[PDB]
């Protein structure tokens, strides 16, 4: 049965900014993101992206400034060989109190796989305790800590 | 030493094929391959050379602010993955400028010409990539995304 890596965006696969990537120049890859997933995608795991983006859509984050930085960081991990299954987003605000915001799982239910080899992969404690919620391991990225590099080596 | 003197515009990232520059984020695209490609060629002991005519760079066709936000970015994709550019050279004149640095003039890579030329290579898109070769005494490899492409070329240049 499947291996997944469930994968936090922002702080993660792409540097955190005001923590809104709604400009092109705000655009910036975690180091050794690339060739680590693609070492990860060759031992087998399929990826799959999950991300919180407060309040997507509305003035203060219109679609469209999401929609530019986006897109075309799918544009280059694509390119490279990085694929994921899906692109799982919950836009809303924290106040919204909404049925699909981290660390609840709604947006994975579908999943809920080789569980005893199944990751959520994220650099805040909410990404942690997705794991915990779907009954996974978590890894809690950190650029200097545990980084690309040492995911890529820990998980092949 | 052996070095790869790379194109950017349609090697390293696509041409647009109405003003052939890279002037808005929404004109970016890199080419299938090329970050684990060059990585696996710095791996088995290239250096690497970016070379490139930014025709009318710095100048109201071509404002440096426009090339700075792509250029920047794919630059900062590079260096972040691994891929390291020894230098960056850039020949920003027109075509009517006649100018001493613009490829397949040698003039940008004079202190190459200090390298392995047999084991040395360009790698670009254009005529004038193969021409620059030609010039600087070393082999040329046309890139093309369907003939000649990274993996290909990874694996050509690392032929034992
Ligand atoms: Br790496
Ligand atoms: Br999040
Ligand atoms: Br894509
Ligand atoms: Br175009
Ligand atoms: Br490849
Ligand atoms: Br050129
Ligand atoms: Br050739
Ligand atoms: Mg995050
Ligand atoms: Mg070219
Ligand atoms: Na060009
Ligand atoms: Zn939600
Ligand atoms: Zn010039």
């Amino acid at each position: 049965s499947q291996k997944y890596l469930f994968i936090d965006r922002d702080g993660t696969l792409i540097s955190e900014p005001d923590f809104q990537v709604d400009r092109f120049d705000k655009l910036a890859f975690e180091p050794g993101v690339i060739p680590q997933l693609l070492k990860l995608q060759k031992a087998g795991y399929k990826l799959v992206m999950i991300t919180n983006q407060d309040g997507l859509g509305t003035q203060s984050f219109p679609q469209a400034d999401f929609d530019g930085p986006h897109n075309l960081m799918m544009q280059i991990f694509t390119s490279q060989g990085v694929q994921f299954d899906e692109v799982l987003i919950c836009p809303h605000l924290p106040a919204d109190e909404c049925d699909c915001r981290k660390p609840k799982v709604k947006l994975v239910e579908r999943y809920l796989m080789d569980r005893a080899n199944s990751y959520v992969i994220g650099d805040r404690a909410t990404d942690i305790q997705l794991a915990e919620n779907m009954g996974i391991n978590g890894l809690r990225y950190d650029r200097e800590t545990l980084n690309w590099p040492m995911i890529g080596e820990q998980l092949t």
